[PDB]
């Protein structure tokens, strides 16, 4: 199991061109389980997964996504990956994860919602900051974003992970379509998924990895 | 297609689940150093690589961070390994880590390290509207510190080594205390989340619920 996880983690590399060849349906739904079954801080699960078939909209983006143009024209499958906006301790959303999970009363929930203002207005500093309590459900969307890119490598499908476009315009877009609801929801990343063109160009480069791990005896 | 490989991603996928109490049990030095190179070899934004990963062995510490952990009680008592996940603050486009970033990948000759740079700048503050922010460039380097946080817990995962994210402290009264004790240099860093590693001490009584998959999943055309 060590050298195939040492093999997948050599393997990922971030590609911009792919192969016309699609991923199979059945890797593509095994890498969407791994986004689903993902861990969110406090259970919410605010997020979505959104596969772009639709090509008219991939069209739109593209002159807003400078760090995407090659992979929407020639990636197999291209993910969307959604955050919740306004995820406070007293919206519904967090009144919703707690009854999905069996917490009921209001001396077991209404505890627990004692717990989250306590987490976002003191432990995160994010309750009175709209942007912050965004960036706070977009971070959860990278576990996911890591898990998916992860389980594709581990089946010989390469990826990229992508910021590089306009939150803004792609958003409105997105909202224009009915893909997104602008209000609730807003792009947090995208994912690109295919098969290498070809090799890449240059070897993949980190820092040593003493000036990033490290042990606290 | 390849029924071997779904079947041990979907037995890790299954086998994951948040672990707040752990046996005894430690994790091999060769599990660890798997797992921190998934940690290390995960792509960041840009690929500036603004983190650091740090096994927080020592007792006293961990000790001092548990009254202001209230997501971390049991996980700080029992488990094997715990790993500090730390992020870089005032990544701006003009900084020295982001000039770094382009010069460790040989881009430096003018105006290809130059031009990129003016692509950054618009990036962070047309694109991501956070040039001039630095609490959302802060959460910026802390959202590519989740990517490996994934990592790591698949590769555990895979291992058959449980884990559990944590953000369930106090970030600032623990970012003071890795401070205090030169963990961390509170005006260039800070924490993003911590993990607990280990192997559990039993499984949970309670099976994984989730969002039904079409609340979560869906296709455009
Ligand atoms: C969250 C994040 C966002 C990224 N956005 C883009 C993107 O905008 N366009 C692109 O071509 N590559 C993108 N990448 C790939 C990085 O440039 C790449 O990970 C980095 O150069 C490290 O190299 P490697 O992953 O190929 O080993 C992104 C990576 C991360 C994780
Ligand atoms: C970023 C993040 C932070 C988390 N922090 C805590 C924590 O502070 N304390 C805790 O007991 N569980 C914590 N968890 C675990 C979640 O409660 C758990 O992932 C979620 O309830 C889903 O259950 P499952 O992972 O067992 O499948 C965290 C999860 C995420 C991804």
């Amino acid at each position: 199991i060590h050298h195939q996880i040492q093999q997948a983690l050599h393997f990922r590399t971030a590609v911009r061109v792919y192969k016309e060849e699609k991923i199979s349906d059945e890797d593509l739904a095994l890498i969407l389980d791994a986004a689903w079954l993902s861990p969110s801080s406090i259970g919410l699960e605010g997020w979505r997964f959104v596969v772009l078939d639709n090509k008219p909209i991939k069209e739109e983006i593209k002159p807003f996504a400078w760090g995407a143009q090659y992979q929407l024209e020639t990636a197999s499958h291209f993910i969307l990956l959604i955050a919740e906006k306004h995820a406070r301790y007293d919206s519904p959303a967090i009144k919703n994860s707690l009854l999905r999970r069996g917490i009921k009363e209001g001396d077991g929930l209404n505890s627990r919602l004692k717990l989250y203002e306590s987490f976002q207005k003191e432990d995160m500093d994010m309750a009175d900051n709209p942007r912050a309590l965004f960036d706070w459900t977009a971070k959860q969307t990278y576990i996911a974003l890591g898990n998916m890119m992860m389980t594709a490598a581990l089946l010989g499908i390469d990826t990229c992970p992508i910021e590089g476009f306009h939150y803004d315009k792609v958003n409105h877009i997105l909202a224009k379509h009915n893909v997104i609801d602008l209000e609730k929801e807003g792009i947090a990343s995208m994912l690109s998924l295919g098969y290498r063109l070809r090799d890449p160009k240059h070897a993949q480069v980190r820092k040593p990895k003493e000036e990033v791990m490290s042990v606290v005896k």
